[PDB]
């Protein structure tokens, strides 16, 4: 039909160009239909609408994410029969803070130091390889996984890491899985942890799942931890691997670029925030529900209906980054949307960080790096709400 449909399956780091026919249309807020779904949506790719969206707060994240609310995604991302309400389930419970407390930067001063020590160990390591190496399969799935565990479920072991990243490459997809499939990975999620969020929240270290377990206050539910331990996966696994595997893609392609961070490693952290603007990660939208009737740049918005705002199309726009399309380390433009706006601005931003300044250092650190193949022809993992490459083949 001649609406839209979304998304715009461009499961690559090349953006789909509707983004950037949309932005420049007569047009502040378009609308589209859910490929999933049938569902009405409205969709925003301008940088300054999405500030005027994302500080509203008429607009509500929560209410986007219930059930019936229109959406983008084909299933709900809740087992059935939970509520799906993790971050409200802590706030209800008292642990208003638990999150923030776990991956602020008093968080990421405590792991700042193992992460960098891997991130060179691992780096070190394929410094004596030969020929061909994965970095993502021998270095952005180790960091991560060591991530995940150590910051935030506790000492899992290989098949329950797997099982768990199953499930999220398997419910966090617009496609390429069956609707029962994607079903079933809520429902293995939430029974693998009813079964052993306890015991793994007992488990030694600093993990956010034994935080918010131990957390003071009656006591948290096994609904409950099984509720937090689904959010720390979503919200953590597919993100980070996702990401660090796109920035390291955005680094082997720009030599002159990490010629430059070598030559001047102060210059790292503007590095990273401009991977955050550059290097596109969902290939969905970040949406509001609209809780009462409102206008935003002129467009009425009804109660009920729901406003996306793509991140990548707002991180492109060239007017608010002169040539949005160029990897600038050295960029003074505003400030990015790699981690959102407002509100819900990523909670762990920090620690994110973190992890992206290390991954960064690693590489800059060590001449040579290089993508084996053309960037045509790395292979994407098709449909996934967080983009990842199948593998990032390199040589030295
Ligand atoms: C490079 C890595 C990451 C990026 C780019 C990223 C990006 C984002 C963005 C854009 C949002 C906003 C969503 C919205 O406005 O609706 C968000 C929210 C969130 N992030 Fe991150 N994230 C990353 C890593 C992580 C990690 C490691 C965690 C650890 C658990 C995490 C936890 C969360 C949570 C719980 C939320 C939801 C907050 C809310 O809805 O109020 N993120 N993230
Ligand atoms: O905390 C949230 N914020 C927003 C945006 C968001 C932040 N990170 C994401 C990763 C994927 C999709 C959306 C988001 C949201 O839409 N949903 C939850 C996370 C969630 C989704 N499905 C769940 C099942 C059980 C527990 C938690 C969740
Ligand atoms: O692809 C998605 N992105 C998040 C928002 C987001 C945008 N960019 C992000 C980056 C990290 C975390 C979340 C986001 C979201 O709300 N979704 C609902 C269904 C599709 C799914």
């Amino acid at each position: 039909t001649a609406t839209l449909t979304y998304p715009f399956h461009d499961w690559s780091q090349e953006l789909s160009p509707r983004y950037a026919q949309l932005r420049a249309s007569d047009a502040p807020v378009c609308p589209v239909v859910s490929e999933g779904t049938g569902d009405p949506l409205w969709l925003v790719t301008r940088y300054a609408t999405a500030v005027k969206l994302l500080e509203d707060s008429r607009f509500s994240s929560e209410a986007a994410q219930a059930s019936g609310a229109p959406r983008q995604e084909p299933v709900e991302l809740r087992a059935p029969g939970t509520r799906g309400d993790a971050i409200a389930m802590l706030r209800e419970a008292g642990l208003r803070s638990v999150l923030a407390d776990g991956l602020g930067p008093r968080a990421v001063r405590r792991h700042q130091g193992w992460i960098n020590d891997l991130a060179e160990t691992l780096m070190s390591e394929l410094a004596s390889r030969e020929g061909t190496f994965d970095l993502a399969a021998d270095f952005v799935e180790p960091l991560s996984s060591a991530l995940v565990s150590r910051t935030l479920l506790g000492e899992l072991s290989a098949d329950e890491r797997d099982l768990l990243a199953h499930c999220a490459d398997t419910g966090l997809r617009f496609c390429g899985v069956t609707h029962e499939e994607q079903v079933h990975a809520f429902t293995q999620m939430h029974e693998f942890f009813l079964e052993h969020a306890r015991r793994l929240a007992g488990t030694p270290g600093e993990h956010l799942l034994k935080l918010i377990a131990e957390a003071p206050v009656g006591p948290l539910s096994d609904e409950a931890l099984a509720e937090a331990g689904s959010l720390l996966v979503v919200a953590g696994f597919p993100t980070s691997s996702g990401f660090l595997c796109g920035a390291l893609l955005t680094l082997l392609r720009h030599p002159d670029a990490v010629q430059e961070l070598h030559a001047h490693p102060e210059r790292v952290p503007s590095a990273v925030e401009e991977l955050l603007r550059y290097t596109p990660l969902s290939t969905g939208s970040v949406k509001r529900m609209a809780t009462e009737d409102l206008e935003i740049d002129g467009v009425r918005i009804k109660a009920g209906e729901v406003v996306m705002v793509s991140l990548e199309a707002v991180n492109h726009d060239p007017d608010a980054f002169e040539d949005p399309d160029v990897f600038r380390p050295g960029r003074e433009g505003p400030m990015h949307f790699g981690f959102g706006r407002g509100r819900h601005f990523c909670p762990g931003n920090r620690l994110a960080r973190c992890v992206i300044e290390a991954t960064v250092r690693a590489v800059a650190r060590r001449p040579g790096l290089r993508l084996a193949v053309a960037p045509e022809e790395i292979s994407w993992h098709e449909g996934l709400f967080f983009r990842r490459p199948r593998a990032i083949p390199a040589t030295w």
